[PDB]
């Protein structure tokens, strides 16, 4: 848990806010993912059927309704998220060689920095979301008309309700984290002045 | 099995019964839930057939009558027990950092908010496994009039006996987990006063 | 090895018999129960096939005649086994802790408690095996009437002769343990008066 | 993470581009391959179908159109820019050895020829992926006519969208790795004289 | 390979036959079937045809014919011939500890024994493979008449040529192990006296 | 790393070639066949087809061109070649545990002979891969008449540019490993005289 402590983005520099709630937060997507990805999301496409006698009609409506999956979209968002982190992490770790071998404001701004970052990755994994995903549930059938299926076909979603559930908690859990950010911000602002 | 113990809640402030019987039995839960997450509920949806000829009632039948699997039911509800635990413990690392870089009764609330904040998630699991499943034990045969499927067709779930017998370890080692929660708090409330 | 070990029950009070006979056919029964798994009992279901045209006559045939897998009820009875000796270490482990922050028959009483458990246990889950398959040996061939098969059908088995070999070796182990338990129970006895 | 940044080519010689950004993104590329290996290029032929009754036109199609797939081009560009940072470090370790069991400049060289190694291998990878795969997109339909396939026949790609979009984010990265390398060279030059 | 050395048996009375070549052809051994397992003995039963529209043939004449694998008897040996070497080191803890909480012969008849042991162990499952399976080559093509098949039928094996290449291995490794042995207790005895 | 390096063969007599140079291309086959293992050569039978109503043809038709997969053949090489140079580090170790409970051109004999093993060994396994595979790259249609097939039939290969590339890759490896064993003794012999 240590490393995912790490990868949240605690600092000498962060407040409470910082080190133990929002370091819980990614934690707990963390897991949640690890739990949804194969179990839930594993058949999406080889489960995923029309009704249609049209050879390829298959893969190009999975390919037309789901152009990237929820659990690769969830996975590039965490990736993203992480990366200011551990790019301090590392600045901290060659100063600190720096110093071995031979100031805190620097540290300071370089935190704020890698907050406002984390902030406009979440915010705009969200809107991606939106406009891929307008509506938070998944339904059970969906019309297709791109070639080469013939006129429109009916096709048949994988496990809706349980992805609908996966998909409440991964969006609850990227609002609070926002939420907490912006408090983050927020808050080492006034302590500044 | 020291990350389970840490998981469970154990603390400086912790007496017996949440030291030594409440992680024991969520390390129980957690072994119990390994040995049975893909060996049984493995191929619960691939096994899953209707006697119909119409293309897509497999997968609604079977969204129908299993809107969230068992051990993904299981799952989360064991990440948000363990959830307040590392809350707690990570609030201590805080604590004493603060103290480093330079009371009991903060311990002692957010000990017994925690324990208190365990015993809701259970409880609230236990209720929502009681909506969604009323009783304990899976039948072979079930009847399912769900659209596109034409009158009603009988459909059949793979290992009935096998996940009622893991169901009912489960819900007996999420009740005895219940008891103790409640134990523990009224013996601190006790000990208080 | 050495978590094996302390899952078995090795005590400060054991005598030989508890501390290297009864570990290593512990670690033996946990190696060939690792090695049979998936290997041999992976495709119990998947190939298991009935003489019929009646959908859904192999999945209920298949329960009817393995309610629980041997291989679940091996790994359930490992679990239970190992359960009070963790009991007991983390009991070990409060009474020392508590010692560092500020006698010898708990302990004694403790110890002779849990390998009484263990007994139990053993005696429990043979006695549970011998309920469901009275015949140590598996059969090719199936005689099954559930409904909805019509009349009589035939189905059969995957690997019967492979399957019967590991039963035989799992339950000599499971016999050599109960023997040696009440070999150490009335050792300690004895040695106590 | 740091074997990461120990294949990433860190040195003690390294400045703060080659130290905390350029192992950033080595980092990155690692994990998002990670991601997406198996998950959407786990069934790019078994997916892969042709309009067609001719035996063995399917496999045929499948490696006319795709000699090599982008994950293993993509594994073998990591390990081959792996390799000098791991010769340099094994090249320290020896000296260092052989000082124990008894100059700068020869560690600045083999620095800056590592480094050149490393551009040159990014490289090279950029312009085999360019001759291989012209287009950053990839295509639903295909058209075959490679013996014994008669005439001209349709095929169909698994996950176009998905493995396009992955392919620009692996692009990007490695354009950026290629940018990073010569300014590198640039600026170890510059501080030279 | 720490781990593997102590399974193969090195003592502190062991020679240099039994310290450095003994455990060598064991980690050997270990590192062949890991390699074999599953990339070559995986689909046995699952590629395993006959020619015939009788159904449950195949699984009858697969039982037939391969009573138990080739894989599985190999592993069963590996823990039975490591079984004595960890008895023996439980033992030597047990004597340190009684030493540290208050003789060199029972050491050396110890290792004897265990010795021996293994030798037994190697030798009795080098005579059952030799009843299972007489020859060290398999054939492609095998002739069935076991129920329900009708007259004869003719069966096809999986990979004859690897598998016969694999099994040679492991024959030779285990006649020299066996050699050694033997070679370990004549020196161990000559040394006596 | 240190485990691969360990497995190289570098000694306190090596010198840079064999230190630096060695353990980097062992280091590299170990990951290109990791990588290449599963991912390229998992679908090798399954997917291996031929054109015919016969049963049984595929099986034996693949079994009469593919007697061992080059990926299995790779994971002996690597094994035995690795095999030497633990030997040697064992031998080591007993001779300092000899010392510590109580010459250099031991030591010096020892390394050279191990190091024409290792020689000898890559060689042979170049020959017989030569044996069984003439040329380097893979043809996409195979001619077979292994009865029971009736006259002749086409059978089609799974991959076989991409299985060509990585061959390429590893036979180049080997080589290269060839030529720096030969340089090594006889650069050793040079120091030697």
């Amino acid at each position: 848990t240590g490393l995912y402590t790490l990868l949240s983005g605690v600092n000498r520099h962060s407040t409470a806010i910082g080190r133990v709630w929002l370091s819980v937060i990614f934690i707990f997507r963390i897991m949640v993912l690890v739990v949804a990805a194969e179990s839930v999301w594993g058949d999406e496409k080889s489960s995923f059927i029309c009704n249609t006698l049209q050879p390829g009609c298959n893969s190009v409506c999975y390919d037309q309704f789901f152009p990237i999956s929820h659990v690769r979209l969830w996975s590039l968002q965490l990736i993203l998220v992480s990366t200011p982190a551990l790019l301090v992490a590392m600045h901290v770790a060659h100063q600190q060689h720096i110093e071995k071998k031979m100031i805190s404001g620097t540290l300071w701004w370089t935190y704020v920095i890698s907050v406002v970052f984390r902030l406009l990755f979440e915010a705009v994994f969200m809107y991606v979301f939106y406009l891929l995903y307008p509506g938070y549930a998944m339904v059970r059938l969906v019309k297709c008309d791109v070639y080469p299926c013939p006129n429109t076909v009916d096709c048949f979603v994988s496990r809706p309700t349980e992805k609908t559930v996966f998909t409440v908690f991964m969006l609850a859990a990227s609002g609070i984290c926002i939420i907490l950010n912006v408090a983050e911000v927020v808050y080492l602002i006034i302590r500044a002045c």
